[PDB]
């Protein structure tokens, strides 16, 4: 019948969808969660064969495992196996556009397992298998026989085996196609894959059962009185005798418990349902649940015989939690939220889309440890442990649909045809019934990125209907909708507006003020964190705090879709779109996140995690002003340490405990501090340190930081009157310039500094140039390809301007003998097609003391674009092990991604100055730096600076980090003047004005000496 | 696969729907509504062979005819062929409640048709075939292929045939089943049927097509100036050189037109619909539509190339109209509407629920004729021609998708459970994408007694998504759920609460002003017209004139549903449930009409024309002021006839145009009236006449009429005095009264009048004896039965006090003789069980006129239940010809249905004094009756009366009417009092307590003599 090719046909014979079950035996068993011998896991060895399509699966394989079929590991998906391609695809869907038809070539994989069941489970109830996740639709038989059909890869698919199984041996046979009418409903910005990637796993029921149970929490005004409600569904045999008993315990102690028959209340002419019971426990002051505090309770559903036969019973952990929009703000347990979100998609390096435990609870550490509190399901339901953590630990979360259709013309083509309707519905309506009562779930979302169709309306009101306690959020169709109870724009700029046809993204301050406008703002996807990026992060978060109705948003992304392969010596390699031979593909666009595939961070983590500080600080003379932002519990983990330092050198220091209640301030006075003779800037550095471990964390945990400029000693001491005076030697090529055990020699053709000399040993590789270029950023290159060239991308108007191919030409070059110096000046022109793009007037003063003093000032064309930096660069001939600085660190930093960045002095090996981004380009950039050390080498100013062993052009020239080289010597970057990297998004110029250098004329000066 | 059990199947291959097609290749033909030789009907003869269930059919069927089919008339139901039951049941569903299963044995008829094409249409494009109904689902062979499946009984169902269709002879195969998980939602209150009942017809479209087109009409302020936007959707493959154009036509002159080629908006991030296009016409002045004139204008949607080729025209009929709910009132055109409306069932007593266009117009005719504007679609779409003719003869349409779980236990189960949502979603869907662009259909309705559902709530909100042109409306769960926009109930009473637990039915008047509520409240269920009913309808007329946001209602409802069967001599009768060997069933239930299944009228629907005329009429001493209830147009087609009569005889009359603006007024002065002498009452009767045929009514129609009492001048006047003397005559057993050739005789043991002589000729049958009983009307019966008792009813409680079972105990009889009279006396007690019920006390005085005189008091006991009438009833042994009366008439009339009755001279047969309600009970009394004249005998006083040939005993004890037979002589029953009929419903007891005998102690006085 071809199901797979028929939206109309979304399951067949597959049972109702609800909470998560264990179907325990024993109360104590289901309250302490401990494991159900009625639960039991089919994960492990299975069989399979893979085939190019279901006609092409022989029907042997019903009745017998196939000879030339492989034993492997499930979960798993099979293009992690080998078994074919995993496609890159972000919004062209990876199969012709012919709905509901899919290629007749459709990867078919036959998966088999040999499995016992126990006579017991035969002789009594009903024995179902749950497929947590198959990607993207299956049929399934047992011992030969055909049970049913399933769609959907993101939520359990249930069958009744009962009828199907006997006693020891039995045989699954489930038929998984690639390519489903599904998938036009899953065209996710992720890796194609397919398989059975979930866990499967049988449980037995009684015949007489809890079917669903939904638990809800309401409150009183000031949250000192609570009413927590149970609704019940049995199905099987009812009878007067059955009962529900629902108990509520925190820890060891029951705090509630109430017990009632069978029979709702009236609700229409015929009745009520007599197959319900609603249970109502009144429970005084309740612990309330936040990600701040995240207080559970355990209700365990008994379901018995009046006279005390336990049935069953089934439990979930409870947080008591209102949720609520009111007057325009989202309030949780009546305060209004900031939320530090994340998206975060399911994806290992090794595994692809299959999650395990200990994945998921490192995910969970270091989003706690880097300050975030929520995370969006981006785009489909998770693996059901995920929400049990959230719970647990503490993490608001947004749970979404399996619905986006991104590449449809229009974007809403299915969304809005009421033949997908029923598709749709399934898509929403299971995973309510899945994790409605999980405390952690605080957000609905409907799916994303397909557009706004009336099925988006009618779902939306059935959410609404079913589930008052959350509200429903849908970025489709402009993020403002009716589909929509908060503008959630992906994208949108703090102050800059995108007027789009349609579907504008309006700065957000200006979105919550437009003609009748009321709702809260969130953004569902902000700050896009590719490659090089969170650049103007900041700038949103100064947003967030300073507007009650902008109440933060979800990171693009947690997590690089990378995936690894292996070279001819078997070493493992970062992966990204074609790696495969996939194509069409979306190369590096899988790589968004702010950590490394294997949680790794990125630099731009430790900028998140700053910006989302829970501490506020202000300095008045000697005064800090520590502010709360948790709303709901004090300060009774923290200490404020202080340190003073000049320039780097430690002057005083001291700790204090902070006692902050949640929003409230405490004015901590500073001891008298000793002002120094010695010149130089004072700097006071505060850090809020977690004395305790945590669940989420360990002792000594740095929570907060914040850095200010104290007293400032300008130095007016004069250098020490030199002995020597510096020889010049000229010939029609050359200046050289001689003093004691140092040399210098510049080239009168070239007009450069092309070799120095300390001792006998020659200290350059190549000549000191201007450069005022960079490897491009993923900001700078956009959707920019070699097939479609984009102009408006910064690296396409660099190129057309001939930034790159720009040739010096001397002008002048140079050289005065003074009393106690030797003077070098030096002018070039930048040109390109006969346009003057850049012009550079430089001299060099080398005094009696051997330290050179480079003035460099630049001209740049009004009209040509803005160049990425001013700067100077060399390959030293030398290779040292340490980097020292006095400047912003140590992590990388740029213009508008420093504020996470301390001043201190800082010494890291060479190799921690690279940032092994897997698609190469500028990095490691150190800002504000006034002195650097390297080998034998100091220089000093005020200035940015990268150091490598890879050149702009080789990383330029590389695709991926593993097919770079060290090159001789190391390359050193140093810029008066760097733009910023941008990231609101990266298929767009997103670098705000004031980090453009569009100055026209720039100064810069350094001194290079022999430390 | 069993499809028919699965709600997840509605369809297989099944085309989209979309409004009425013709594919019209000329444009003028389109425009002029003209038919289409790209549309073929293939209604006629058709072979058919029914089988017990699908498993029985023969697999030969699908290639060639089966020799043991027969030849049938398709449209039809194959019960009304008689090849098995149909069966009546209301709440109960028919089949075992197990969804989604139905009954292995399940009906099944196989249809069968050899047919041909033109060549043209085996050469290219789109041959479809339209089932415009199939009850209840249906699979599809083409030459022996399996084509498709559908579901929903009241759409079309459409397929392609394109691909299966060959030279010469082809054969369609339709079988079709009549139960599926379809029925779970098909629980109607009427006859359960099945078969091909609606047409079937082939459409040959271009495969470059219009597929869809909306049309909406937007206004100004004050209806000056309006836009028509026609959206046009295409299939097929875009050209440049394509173009649509719509222009729109008054009569023969085109007004506008717009033409674009192909190509929307940009709606959001991928652009917009290349396959669509919008135009928008400029319309100044526009003919406004309403039910008083149904103005229309023409819309042809062209399809062409840009240098003036057609490929296909699609049309419709435009209907000016903006309907809004404002300020908590429902308008149209600004205006607030009264809706006259009545529940109409698709029912014909000869054809089942086979319609056909002479029925449906004599249904419209008698509709408006009768003063209703309005029209339910009780319960699901109609046939398509109904929606034509009600936008061209002017009613307002309630449009009601074909979904009833009546029988579900709570009435919500299917309607609140996510698995249904599909199956209901095309049933509202596909209903709104058939008939939206009809301007009759004003209001939306989401189906019938299904609860309240989340699924409601969803579909509620996907209509006002697709549709903001229509309110929508839905009773179930209270009437007044989140899921409608008007206020809805059914059978609410107008001042009396019913406080039912979940759904109370409030007052009317109450139910408006809840705290919070503002919506208007229509009734989409009110006066229960079920056998002898309509009692209290004035009540809701002066509630809905008084109140602004009571905007009327439908009554239930139009035609009884009776079956036609034949007895051993072939004459037919008039059948209701169990007639057929039905059971369960619920008998009678299914006749709630105002007319019979023939149309011929019950009493009642005089009633309903008169309550709901459209002028209103007071009088201020010899002023007539005439109000117009008209919103829109001007009274142009009406002459006001005004008589005056002395107790029924003419005194003056005349007649005055009527000149009234809509809700003006119009005084108008009667001349100077002769003031007689002669006494008794001057009445007034005004009638609004209109002198013009119209397209819904001939010339002289009456539309409204009222009386007054004027000048009364009573009778003050001795009669002549008495030349004899009455003779007295005593025995132990009988006193006997002589005067002239008149003889009466009272019988001493019983205490009655048991004998009168006019010379040798006997004059009663049976005794002169008080009445105090009534067959029992549906009303009085409700739900009660043999089976199961109810013992709030009328009946029951009449029956268990022993009202039926009372006997008269002699208490005084005595014979005095006066100067110029004889006079008896008598005292009677109504004893049941030692308890006496009733006491009588009369005098009979017989004067030397010949007049006898009988006063009567009666006296009731206060704990008995109120009895049905006060009077007395005798058998004459005369059968005249004709029924002469000073009272109101002509037709039957009750206490509390008798507004529409006048009081004057009436003259009718003997058969008119009987109303043949199928199911029998009292029937065909007048009131308010002066004077009664039959044969020789004339009664005088103030009395109700009827007259028939049949005993209130044999009325009582037979099921039918065609059972009944005359029995010797005339029975009569004269009361002083009679009991309200009720109606408000016909399920429990529903006479309001001003028309309950309940004063305790009762006077009436009368005459008889021989005329
Ligand atoms: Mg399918
Ligand atoms: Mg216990
Ligand atoms: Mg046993
Ligand atoms: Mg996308
Ligand atoms: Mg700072
Ligand atoms: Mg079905
Ligand atoms: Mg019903
Ligand atoms: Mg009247
Ligand atoms: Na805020
Ligand atoms: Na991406
Ligand atoms: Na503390
Ligand atoms: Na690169
Ligand atoms: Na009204
Ligand atoms: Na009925
Ligand atoms: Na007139
Ligand atoms: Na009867």
């Amino acid at each position: 019948r071809r199901d797979w090719e028929n939206p109309g046909v979304t399951q067949l014979n597959r049972l109702a969808a609800h909470p998560p079950f264990a179907s325990w035996r024993n109360s104590e068993e289901a309250r302490t969660d401990r494991p159900s011998q009625q639960l039991r896991s089919l994960n492990g060895e299975w069989r399979f064969a893979w085939f190019p399509a279901p006609e092409a699966v022989p029907e042997s394989w019903l009745e017998c495992d196939l000879p030339e079929a492989d034993t492997v590991v499930v979960p798993s998906n099979w293009q992690m196996h080998g078994y074919d391609a995993p496609i890159y695809t972000n919004v062209t869907y990876p199969i012709t556009v012919n709905p509901p038809f899919v290629p007749t070539e459709n990867p078919t994989g036959c998966y088999s397992l040999t499995f016992n069941v126990d006579e017991s489970w035969l002789q009594e109830g009903q024995t179902r298998i749950i497929f947590d996740g198959v990607n993207s639709a299956f049929h399934l038989w047992c011992n030969g026989r055909w049970v049913g059909y399933g769609q959907d890869s993101r939520l359990p698919s249930e069958f009744d085996l009962s009828a199907f199984l006997r006693a020891g041996e039995n045989r699954l046979a489930v038929m998984v196609l690639r390519w489903s009418d599904g998938s036009y409903l899953e065209d996710q910005d992720m890796w194609r894959m397919s398989g059975i990637f979930r866990d499967v796993s049988l449980l037995h029921k009684p015949t007489t059962q809890i079917s669903d149970f939904h638990v809800a929490t309401r409150f009183n005004d000031d949250f000192s009185r609570a009413v927590l409600e149970a609704e019940v569904q049995m199905c099987g045999e009812l009878r007067d005798y059955l009962r529900v008993t629902v108990s509520l315990w925190q820890g060891e102690t029951q705090v509630a418990s109430g017990t009632a028959p069978f029979g709702g209340e009236i609700i229409d002419e015929r009745g009520g349902y007599a197959d319900r019971v609603t249970l109502r426990l009144n429970v005084e002051n309740p612990k309330l649940w936040s990600a701040e505090i995240p207080n559970l309770y355990r209700a365990v559903v008994e379901l018995h015989t009046a006279d005390g036969t336990l049935i069953e019973a089934e439990a979930c952990d409870v947080g008591f939690r209102e949720v609520r929009i009111e007057n325009g703000l989202l309030l949780l347990n009546g305060k209004p939220l900031l939320i530090r979100g994340v998206n975060r998609h399911e994806h290992h390096p090794l595994h692809g889309q299959v999650m395990d435990e200990q994945t998921m609870v490192q995910d969970i550490l270091l989003m706690k440890q880097n300050n975030f509190n929520a995370v969006r399901c981006s785009h489909y339901p998770n693996h059901p442990l995920w929400y049990t953590l959230c719970d647990r630990y503490g993490l608001y979360v947004v749970d979404e649909a399996n619905i986006e259709t991104h590449g449809m013309v229009p974007m809403n083509r299915l969304t809005d045809d009421p033949r997908w309707l029923p598709a749709m519905s399934e898509r929403v309506t299971r995973m309510v019934q899945r994790d409605r009562n999980h405390p952690s779930v605080i957000i609905w979302s409907l799916g994303n990125e397909s557009g706004h169709g009336a099925n988006h309306d009618a779902l939306y009101r059935w959410i609404k209907s079913v589930d008052p306690s959350r509200p429903v959020q849908y970025e489709g169709g402009g993020a403002d909708t009716t589909a929509t109870d908060i503008i959630c724009p992906m994208y949108a700029r703090v102050d800059e507006d995108q007027p789009f046809p349609a579907v504008p993204k309006w700065s957000i301050k200006k979105w919550l003020s437009l003609p009748g406008e009321t709702r809260p703002l969130i953004l569902c996807e902000y700050a896009h964190a590719m490659g090089n990026s969170l650049g103007g992060f900041a700038k949103y978060w100064q947003a967030f705090r300073q507007y009650p109705r902008l109440q933060g948003g979800f990171v693009w992304d947690w997590v690089d879709q990378s995936l690894i392969k292996y070279d001819e010596n078997g070493n493992p390699w970062s992966a990204y779109g074609g790696d495969f031979g996939d194509t069409p593909n979306d190369r590096q666009f899988c790589m968004n996140g702010l950590v490394f595939a294997d949680r790794t961070p990125h630099p731009a983590l430790t900028e998140a995690k700053h910006q989302q500080q829970f501490f506020q600080f202000r300095l008045s003379g000697q005064t800090i002003e520590v502010t709360s932002e948790y709303l709901f519990r004090h300060s009774d983990n923290e200490l404020l340490h202080w340190m003073v330092a000049l320039d780097g050198k430690p002057l005083a220091s001291g700790e204090v405990p902070l006692d902050v209640a949640p929003q409230g301030k405490q004015l901590i006075e500073l001891p008298e501090l000793p002002q120094p003779e010695s010149a130089g800037q004072l700097w006071l550095t505060v850090r809020v340190v977690q004395p305790n471990a945590t669940a989420w964390s360990e002792a000594g945990h740095i929570s907060a930081w914040q850095q200010w400029r104290l007293a400032e000693n300008l130095s007016v001491t004069l250098p020490a009157a030199s002995h020597a005076i510096p020889h010049l030697t000229t010939s029609e090529m050359d200046f050289c310039i001689e003093l004691g055990n140092k040399r210098w020699q510049f080239n009168r053709q070239s007009g450069f500094l092309s070799q120095m000399w300390i001792g006998d040993k020659k200290q350059l590789l190549t000549p000191l140039r201007d450069q005022f270029t960079r490897a491009p950023l993923d900001n700078d290159i956009g959707v920019d390809e070699a097939t479609r060239i984009d102009p408006n991308a910064w690296v396409e108007r660099w190129k057309a301007a001939g930034h790159y191919q720009a040739e010096a030409a001397l002008l002048q070059c140079t050289a005065d003998t003074l009393a106690d110096a030797v003077l070098i000046t030096t002018a070039h022109a930048w040109q390109h097609q006969g346009k003057t793009l850049f012009i550079s007037r430089k001299t060099y003063r080398i005094d009696g003391s051997g330290q050179m003093a480079i003035t460099v000032d630049v001209e740049v064309a009004s009209d040509t674009p803005h160049p990425a930096r001013i700067g100077l660069n060399c390959q030293l001939a030398q290779v040292a092990e340490r980097v020292n600085w006095l400047g912003l660190g140590p992590q990388e930093n740029y213009p508008d991604r420093l504020t996470a960045a301390c001043f201190d002095r800082w010494d890291l090996p060479l190799s921690d100055m690279y940032t092994p981004y897997v698609f190469p380009s500028e990095n490691g950039l150190r800002c504000g730096t006034r002195e650097l050390n390297y080998g034998p080498h100091q220089w000093r100013g005020d200035f940015q600076f990268n150091i490598s062993r890879y050149s702009q052009q080789q990383l330029m020239e590389t695709s991926h980090r593993h097919l770079l080289h060290a090159e001789e010597g190391t390359w050193l970057n140093i810029d008066g003047f760097h733009m910023g990297i941008g990231g609101d998004d990266s298929w767009s110029p997103s670098v705000s004005a004031e980090f453009q250098l569009s100055a026209g004329r720039y100064h810069y000066q350094l001194v290079w000496c022999q430390k």
